[PDB]
């Protein structure tokens, strides 16, 4: 029954319970408005704007805002109100000046916060819209920004928004695209309809429920489609004249362009610059009444997207049904991205192995790639959540994926789309932060926006709910941090073993051809043993293990390591390749050459034998022997607590990374330090195994199978200075590189390594951060270094992408 009344109700804060009408911003989505609403609550006599004439006009309460004498008072005038009947200027006219101290009203308990975001606004519109966006222009300029931010994988509207609001990954927060369905729910869930409304698909915390349970109040973040943009404006800024026990101190204001137009006129089409100017205008209008509330040097304010846009159109679509027989057997979600399953569970037949291979490098051209879902690049972090299909398709920038051309031409209207991996330059989206909490005309290096939800907490006074952010990582943004961020202490304390065993201790089936075998380097290996080099090839500190375990710090010549008694391998080995050092072979006597290592003992050691007996699988060295410092340093390499399980085809890409690209890196970086490790992700959630959790170990023996291997490839920033003596900050690189049995990933891969590894690598990149997580070890322990530049560095991500941003 909506047959109460919104007399004196317009846009209130609680919403009240049905039966009884509701006069809040989302009523018109639950069709439960009452009858009046339109009439009181969504004014539009005379527009938005004053005019001369209608200056000290008689209150007239039909207007949709006010001129009169008595609006400030009401707090409902016009946003120009106060520049066309007082003769005032506009906020984008005024010089920027430095706001070092918050200069709120009396009752402002804390700096207001609000968020302004934006559908669609790719980051290049920065530039290359300077020119009709004056407003925008000068928050960016006056304020703090970003060049870009780099969105959440899928790049769609939802998965971002929800991200931005709980700092989590759409595999955790549970949106996990534009459309989907849940198995243990049994239901679906779309842009359009009303079952999305439902509280069961939304998991974590938002922002507005965070503040709720600690005290502070939020306005609210969904507004109605059908409310227009100058009344939404009108409506923050009425809610901010609310008296101090009712006043929300977080506001979201949204809109829809410049994404609409986007989709019908590309990116860059001449129809993009009007969307441009309108929400430009809108920002105008924000900050004119902020001016004639006295806030503008009190609030702090967000302007924010959730995504880019790219050029897409109609005939650059790939047809499933030109690749498979069976397309009426599946199900695809659409577009920019693929996610396919079985049409009907009923089947015993449909074999996601057969589809996959029907879709691996069928034709020269293909522009989508395959993927199980728990072999996408570990950056994307798309996986852990019943609601991500097993199988998954990524698409190339500008293309589409459908299933059939019915499907595409009665199921081209669109020259613009989004969804693609989140490292593509055009779904880059933007960053200011404009007011006494940030920065001022600061620039900021490039972020990611799961960081926000973090600093949206500090600019309130709350603590953030458990997320994927790193606290701290962007405390460089703000003025005053009221977040400082510790190093997490070190759980497991390793042991320095000395020689124990002797040589015929060992039973493993191991044999090298090594006893040719002075004074002068009998001292010196023992040195070496002891660390003495520990300071070249460890330069920032032991990695800490944060959890509870047993493994032993082996030191030698070229490299410290790191080893695992439960594992049987290392959690780390590290070492520097000065931009001077050279690569050698493995001499042919020493091709299948292991060694006992005489400081562990035969039961925590690796055996060979059971790489003979193992046919799919043979072995690596994490310390490449190519990079031995001298001949004897080299029968360092091939001791058995350096060895690691790699399936033939997967040590095809690591000899190359290790025989060629080090070096490279060396020449190009000035030296480069290296710590390379497994990782062991069975059940694909980001986060290190427990040794239970292991799904494959070689035949026969309690040696576990990575699922990937990790290199972090650090050097100095100022390349002048070498890695190994740095006096400033650092530059760094990583991957994640997944342990498979075979190339189909790589469809060049039957060519020379130098046609097809790097640039495996590159869509494998990797933050530290990401590699702390699968590792459970903590890196950069001992720098010279702030720990916020370093949890900078640890966030940071190479993406391999050309010239980007504003
Ligand atoms: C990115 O950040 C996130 C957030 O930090 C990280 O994700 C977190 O990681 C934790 C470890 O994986 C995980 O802990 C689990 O949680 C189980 C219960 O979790 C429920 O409660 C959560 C809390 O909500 C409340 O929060 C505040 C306090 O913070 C309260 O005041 C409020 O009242 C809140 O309600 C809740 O968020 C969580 O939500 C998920 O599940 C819902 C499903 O209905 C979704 O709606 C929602 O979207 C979330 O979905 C994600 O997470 C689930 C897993 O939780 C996942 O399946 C989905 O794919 C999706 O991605 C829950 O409702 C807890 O029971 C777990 O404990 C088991 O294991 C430990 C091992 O030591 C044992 O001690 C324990 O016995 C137990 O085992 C038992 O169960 C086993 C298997 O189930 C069984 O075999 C065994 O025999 C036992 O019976 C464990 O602690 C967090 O829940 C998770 N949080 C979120 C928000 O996702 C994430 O890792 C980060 N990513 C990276 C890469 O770093
Ligand atoms: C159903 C549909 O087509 N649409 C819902 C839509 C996006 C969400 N809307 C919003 O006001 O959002 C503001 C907001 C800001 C931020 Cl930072 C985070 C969130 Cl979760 C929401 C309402 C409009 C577009
Ligand atoms: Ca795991
Ligand atoms: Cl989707
Ligand atoms: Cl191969
Ligand atoms: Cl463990
Ligand atoms: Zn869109």
């Amino acid at each position: 029954a909506t047959s109460g009344s919104c007399k004196g109700r317009c846009f209130e804060l609680q919403e009240v319970g049905p039966p009884d009408c509701r006069c809040d911003n989302l009523c018109k989505s639950y069709s439960s408005c009452c009858h009046d609403f339109d009439e009181l609550c969504l004014k539009t006599a005379r527009g938005w704007e004053c005019t001369k004439d209608r200056c000290g006009e008689v209150r007239n309460e039909e207007n949709a805002c006010h001129c009169s004498e008595d609006c400030l008072s009401r707090g409902d005038c016009c946003t120009n109100y106060q520049v066309v009947c007082k003769g005032e200027s506009h906020w984008v006219d005024d010089d920027c000046e430095e706001i070092k101290v918050p200069e709120c009203p009396a009752g402002f308990v804390r700096p207001p916060l609000i968020i302004f975001s934006v559908d669609g606004f790719r980051a290049s519109y920065m530039k290359k819209g300077s020119k009709v966006m004056p407003n925008i222009e000068k928050l960016r300029s006056c304020g703090t920004h970003a060049p870009y931010m780099r969105p959440v994988y899928p790049t769609k509207t939802f998965p971002n928004l929800y991200t931005l609001a709980t700092g989590l990954y759409p595999e955790s927060h549970g949106i996990v695209g534009n459309s989907m369905y849940d198995p243990v729910f049994d239901a679906s869930f779309h842009l359009r309809g009303r079952e999305k409304f439902n509280h069961r698909w939304w998991g974590g915390q938002p922002l507005w429920i965070t503040a709720t349970k600690q005290g502070v109040r939020a306005g609210t973040f969904f507004w109605s489609v059908s409310i227009p943009h100058e009344r939404r404006i009108l409506t923050i800024l009425q809610w901010l004249s609310l008296p101090d026990n009712e006043r929300p101190s977080v506001y979201a204001f949204y809109s829809e362009q410049p994404d609409f137009s986007g989709h019908k006129y590309g990116p860059f089409g001449p129809e993009m610059t009007n969307p441009l100017r309108e929400i430009d205008k809108t920002v105008g209008q924000l900050m004119d009444g902020l001016k004639q509330l006295r806030l503008h040097r009190c609030v702090n304010v967000i302007f924010v997207g959730d995504h880019g846009m790219e050029d897409v159109t109609c005939d650059r679509t790939e047809f499933l049904s030109n690749y498979l027989t069976n397309v009426d057997d599946i199900t695809l979600v659409p577009g920019t991205l693929g996610r396919i399953r079985a049409k009907s569970i009923n089947n015993s037949k449909y074999d996601p192995k057969t589809i996959i291979a029907a879709l691996t490098c069928k034709k020269p051209d293909q522009h989508f790639k395959p993927y199980m879902k728990q072999h996408l690049p570990k950056r994307l972090h798309y996986a852990n959540n019943r609601r991500i299909e097993d199988i998954h398709l990524l698409v190339d920038r500008r293309w589409h994926v459908a299933r059939k051309p019915l499907d595409v031409y009665k199921k081209c209207f669109f020259q613009g789309d989004h969804g693609f991996d989140n490292k593509v330059n055009s779904m880059q989206t933007v960053f200011v932060g404009y007011g006494p909490t940030f920065k001022y005309r600061t620039k900021v290096p490039p972020f990611e926006n799961i960081e926000l939800y973090n600093v949206m907490c500090d600019l309130l006074g709350l603590k953030p709910a458990p997320n994927n952010g790193t606290h701290g990582s962007l405390n460089h943004l703000l003025r005053t941090n009221t977040f400082r961020p510790t190093m997490p202490d070190e759980v497991s304390r390793p042991n320095y073993p000395g020689i124990m065993y002797l040589q015929s201790e060992f039973d493993l089936g191991c044999t090298c051809d090594d006893k040719v075998e002075n004074k002068l380097e009998e001292l010196n290996k023992r040195l070496h043993t002891k660390g003495s080099t520990k300071e070249r090839h460890l330069l920032y500190g032991r990695p800490a293990v944060l959890y509870r375990t047993s493994y032993d710090i082996l030191y030698h010549t070229d490299f410290e390591s790191g080893y695992s008694e439960i594992f049987l391998m290392p959690l780390w080995t590290s070492y520097t390749i000065s931009k001077q050092a050279e690569v050698s072979s493995i001499p042919e006597h020493l091709t299948n050459c292991v060694r006992p290592d005489v400081r562990v003992s035969p039961g925590f050691s690796q055996n060979c034998l059971a790489y003979k007996n193992d046919k799919q699988m043979s072995y690596g060295f994490l310390f490449p022997p190519y990079l031995s410092s001298s001949p004897e340093a080299k029968y360092d390499a091939f001791l058995v607590t350096n060895m690691v399980p790699m399936y033939p085809a997967f040590k095809r890409v690591w000899a190359y990374f290790q025989r060629v690209l080090v070096k490279k890196y060396a020449s190009e970086r000035n030296g480069v330090n290296v710590i390379s490790g497994p990782i062991f992700d069975y059940n694909y959630d980001g986060l290190r195994d427990t040794e239970d959790e292991i799904k494959q170990y070689v035949e026969g023996s309690s040696i576990p199978v990575p699922t990937h291997y990790y290199s972090i490839i650090t050097s100095c920033l100022d390349f002048t200075q070498p890695a190994d003596k740095c006096d400033g900050p650092l530059s760094v690189s990583s991957f994640i590189l997944p342990h498979r049995p075979d190339n189909d990933e790589s469809c060049n891969s039957s060519e020379d390594e130098s046609k097809w590894v790097e640039e495996l690598m590159k869509m494998h990149t990797a933050r530290v951060r990401d590699i702390e997580h699968l590792t459970g070890l903590d890196f950069y322990r001992k720098t010279s270094r702030s720990y916020s530049e370093i949890l900078t560095l640890k966030t940071y991500l190479h993406t391999y992408e050309s010239e980007i941003g504003g």
